[PDB]
DNA sequence: TTTT
DNA sequence: TTTT
DNA sequence: TTTTTTTTTT
DNA sequence: TTTT
DNA sequence: TTTT
DNA sequence: TTTTTTTTTT
C-alpha cells in the first residue's frame, strides 16, 4: 500500500523558505503543470500543485530556483475547519539550463 | 516540458458516489485512505485521505465492484479546481483502478 | 491482491521502431535512457535503459512525434516474456506517453 | 527525470540472501504479479519481476517472507554478453496476515 | 527457474 | 473528521 | 504535440 | 494567490 | 554497448 | 472482478 507522485512543472512564485521554531528549514512551492490537451474553448490549462519541501531540500530549492524555474518533484500526497492536501516532496530536481 | 502522474494503493472510506452528468456521463467520487509506512509520536499508523474522481466505465465498474473498505489501486494525475466563498480543491483524476480485494 | 505500475521520464536512445502485426495493429519499440539522481565512483551520471512497448495510436503518435533524443514521459506496467536458446525479457508496456520536448 | 515502480505480488521462492565480500546483505526475490484480464484462451497470466534488495531490507525480507508471501515493493528499474534488467527495491512491505 |  |  | 476522456459537484 |  |  | 488493448519481435 503506497503513495507516489511524479511532477515536473514550473514554479509560480519564488519558493517560500521558513524555519520551524526547532530550526528545520521548510518551504512551500506551487507547481504549474500544464495539461496535454485543450479544453472545449481550445485552451491548455494548468494544475497548480502545492508542494512542501523540508530541510536541505527546502534550502536548496530556495537557493537555486525562482518563480519560473522548471522543477521535477517526487513525493507523496499528504493531507492535514482546515482541509488541506499537498504533495510532500522528498526529492527535487532542478531542470533549468 | 511537463509531467503529472500518481500511483496509489488504498482503501475506500465510503461506498463510491456514482453520478451522471446531464450529458449522460458516469462520474464517481471516491476517497482513499492510504496508510503511511512510518508511525507517529504515539506509535500509530495515520492515513492520508485522497479524493479521486473516476469517469465513464471506470466509475461504473468501481461502483459495481467496490464498497467501503475495498482495497483499490489507482493511477492517474493530480488536478486542481476552484469553485464558489471560493474554495481550492486538489484531487487525483483516476485513469485506471485495480480491484484488489 | 496484486498491482503493477511504473512511471518513467527518459530520453529515447533511437528513433522509435514502428511495426504492424499481421492483424493490422501498430506496435512500437522504444528504449528510454533514464539518468540516475546520484553519481558513480568517477562522478559521472549513468543511465538505466528501459525497453518499452507501445500499441495502437500511442505507437503511431510517438513514432510521428518523437525521435532519438526526445524526452518522453511514460506510465504503464512491467511485463515479462520468454522466447526461443531461450531468453528472458522484462519490458515496460506503456499505456500513455507524454511528449516533453 | 525519474524512475518509479510500484509492485504488489507474491514471492515465487524463499528469498535469496547473500552477503557481499564487504559484508553487505543483498537479496534476490522474484515477484509473481497476476494481470487483471484473461488471454484469448481465458487464462490469467503473471509477470515475474526480479527484484534485488539491500542491507536491512534484504535481511528483513528474508526473515519474514517465504515462497508464497504477499509483498509490496517500490523502487526503480535498474539495468546491468550479460543483458540484465531488474527492480532495485528501496522499501518492501509485508502484507501477510 | 515461476506464486494464492 | 474518513479505511483495514 | 497524442493517447480512451478530457466532461460534473464538493 | 497561479508559471514558459 | 544506448540519450541530453 | 474492469478499464481503451490486452495483440507482435528481440
Amino acid at each position: 500500500m503506497f503513495n507516489q507522485v511524479m511532477l515536473v512543472g514550473r514554479l509560480t512564485k519564488d519558493p517560500d523558505l521558513r524555519y520551524t521554531s526547532a530550526g528545520a528549514a521548510v518551504a512551500h512551492v506551487t507547481l504549474a503543470v500544464n495539461r496535454s490537451f485543450k479544453n472545449a474553448s481550445g485552451e491548455i490549462e494548468a494544475d497548480y500543485v502545492n508542494c512542501t519541501l523540508w530541510r536541505k531540500t527546502a534550502e536548496n530549492t530556495a537557493l537555486y530556483c525562482q518563480k519560473g524555474s522548471l522543477v521535477g518533484v517526487s513525493g507523496r500526497i499528504q493531507t492535514r475547519n482546515v482541509y488541506v492536501t499537498e504533495v510532500l516532496a522528498d526529492t527535487v530536481r532542478f531542470m533549468d539550463p
